[PDB]
């Protein structure tokens, strides 16, 4: 839409208020055009003929509660823009400053959220087993970082390479939102699942046997639902990473902590320089072992804590 950027202020999900950038032009619309090409938000208005219509309104005040999943959506969307720039240099998902697009109220009653390789999608949930999945930053970024990876390692959606895919959105979701310190963990979307059980989540990545994912590489699995365990098989990963973050002792290997800032930045740089469409575990270790070595030195505490971490979840 051509206009005059402004600022409007809503309400989220979880009721927090918050400033918006919206667009004037007649109405006031979710347009932000201070980032890159623009953040854009849709109503899909519980279609799922995609992209729906882009957000307006008429007093750029969005208090509704039909409004709280685009306040959201949008918001979380320039969070996760800022990270990716203020952090890694990386001007949106292509790394060319490509306008970001969300829909929200897409179908009724659909307890998912997706990037579908041009847009993301929200949907609102049932309202027991989630409320609008736009309320979780950590969803949020979880999903807008398979855009990144698909611009490219290019990580196929399937076995070793879609659970490398995986493990790198709920890594990359959980220091935007550590990033944005939204009350931040090691677990993901406890801010929209089950709104009626305090303390759970979809997963967790400190101990992602919690919820029954394996923490080690003997325990993977290896049939094909789940096009052969990509949300299973992540958990192995994601224990790596935050061993690599945080330290402890895992099956009896001690792994010395580096944080997440350096955990961030060596998996930032295997994913933009080393890891390929069909790579799997093993070559996700040894290209997290070249990119630790390349900033901090091949006998670098760095770079032996990222062996710790692999020998500790049993990957060579
Ligand atoms: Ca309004
Ligand atoms: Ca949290
Ligand atoms: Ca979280
Ligand atoms: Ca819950
Ligand atoms: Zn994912």
């Amino acid at each position: 839409i051509t206009g005059t950027s402004t600022v409007g202020v809503g309400r989220g999900v979880l009721g927090d208020q918050k400033n918006i950038n919206t667009t004037y032009s007649t109405y006031y619309y979710l347009q932000d055009n201070t980032r890159g090409d623009g953040i854009f938000t849709y109503d899909a208005k519980y279609r799922t003929t995609l992209p729906g219509s882009l957000w307006a309104d008429a007093d750029n005040q969005f208090f509704a509660s039909y409004d709280a999943p685009a306040v959201d959506a949008h918001y979380y969307a320039g969070v996760t823009y800022d990270y990716y720039k203020n952090v890694h240099n990386r001007l949106s998902y292509d790394g060319n400053n490509a306008a970001i697009r969300s829909s929200v109220h897409y179908s009724q009653g659909y307890n998912n959220a997706f990037w579908n390789g041009s847009e993301m999608v929200y949907g609102d949930g049932d309202g027991q087993t989630f409320i609008p999945l736009s309320g979780g930053i950590d969803v949020v970024a979880h999903e807008l970082t398979h855009a990144v990876t698909d611009y490219t390692a290019g990580l196929i959606y399937q076995n070793e390479s879609g659970a490398i895919n995986e493990a790198i959105s709920d890594i990359f979701g959980t220091l935007v939102e550590f990033y944005a310190n939204k009350n931040p963990d090691w677990e993901i979307g406890e801010d929209v699942y089950t709104p009626g059980i305090s303390g759970d989540s979809l997963r967790s990545m400190s101990d992602p046997a919690k919820y029954g994912d394996p923490d080690h590489y003997s325990k993977r699995y290896t049939g094909t639902q789940d096009n052969g365990g990509v949300h299973i098989n992540s958990g192995i990963i994601n224990k790596a990473a935050y061993l690599i973050s945080q330290g402890g002792t895992h099956y009896g290997v001690s792994v010395v902590g580096i944080g997440r800032d350096k955990l961030g930045k060596i998996f930032y740089r295997a994913l933009t320089q080393y890891l390929t469409p069909t790579s799997n575990f093993s070559q996700l270790r040894a290209a997290a072992v070249q990119s630790a070595t390349d900033l901090y030195g091949s006998t670098s505490q760095e770079v032996a804590s990222v062996k710790q971490a692999f020998d500790a979840v049993g990957v060579k």
